[PDB]
RNA sequence: GGGGAGCCCUAGCACAGGUGCUGCAUGGCCGUCGUCAGCUCGUGCCGUGAGGUGUUGGGUUAAGUCCCGCAACGAGCGCAACCC
């Protein structure tokens, strides 16, 4: 594992539209691209893994966020094997604050589906059902992994903390530990637990996700295998 | 034999009456923009604050009707809908 496998098929990216001091995880910038120093990463990775572990011995939730689309749907399985509440399709603006409200969105959605196990097959409105299945099936795309998430969760996972910085400036805000990981497009400082390397590789986003995901679940017992990988990775 | 009320009258009397004026005193009714697609609240964010937000962005629809984006997630009177 580490390093080597790091330097299996992921690094750094970002051709020169780089924020200042993530160029402090720099080792060159050849051929355009900044070289992530993975020695630094491994430095990173010990602090990470160390709360990783912490949270996960302990039971305190993490909060996976992926929005790009490749490690949006990577992502989620490795959140659905990790026990944790994620970001599937679209972040949104009131999860990380209107918790509330969304806990009436998950209110609204979980009635939704105890009225799909209940006689509206017999009587009610025809237009009023094919409302119903709308909400109902959009109320999912939003809501899926996040729809088990009762009580703050104590950090996040979450992929780039950029447009995961909407994620990020939320979680930030509230005192929340932001594990979260990029590249030289994201400033360092503004991530919690600072994960430096490419989001770009869908390989990459395999190996530190379930690397993690898999570890916290070492932190609990029963460590199996990661599942989403190369497959769609390429093809 | 005298007086009470139903009662009509003559005088003073308290009084009534006005389709006399002011819609620049008005309720109400209604006409209108015009079936216009608008108007707006909760909570979160943005700004020192007024306030912005949503609802600013693109297709589409009879439509703020529906989908996407998005610092927001909704919700209400209208829209629709139930009445004919």
């Amino acid at each position: 594992v580490k390093e080597l496998l790091e330097a299996g098929v992921h690094f750094g990216h970002e051709r020169k539209r780089w924020n200042p001091k993530f160029a402090r995880y720099i080792y060159a910038e050849r051929n355009g691209i900044h070289i992530i120093d993975l020695q630094k990463t491994m430095e990173e990775l010990e602090r990470t893994f160390r709360f990783i572990e912490d949270l996960a011995m302990r039971g305190g939730t993490i909060l996976f966020v992926g929005t790009k689309k490749q490690a949006q749907d990577i992502v989620r399985m490795e959140a659905e094997r990790a026990g944790m509440p994620y970001v599937n399709q679209r972040w949104l603006g009131g999860m990380l604050t209107n918790f509330k409200t969304i806990s009436q969105r998950v209110h609204r959605l979980e009635e939704l589906e105890a009225l799909f196990a209940s006689p509206e097959i017999e009587e009610r409105p025809k237009k009023e059902q094919v409302r119903l299945k709308h909400e109902l099936e959009r109320l999912q795309k939003y809501l899926s992994g996040f729809r088990l998430l009762k009580r703050l969760p104590d950090a996040i996972f979450v992929v780039d903390p950029t447009k995961e910085a909407i994620a990020v400036r939320e979680a930030r805000k509230l005192f929340i530990p932001v594990i979260a990981l990029a590249d030289t497009d994201s400033d360092p400082d503004l991530v919690d637990y600072i994960i430096p390397g490419n989001d770009d590789a869908i390989r990459s986003i395999q190996l530190i996700l379930s690397r993690a995901v898999d570890l916290i679940i070492q932190a609990r017992g029963g460590v199996v295998e990661p599942s989403p990988s190369y497959a769609l990775v390429q093809e």
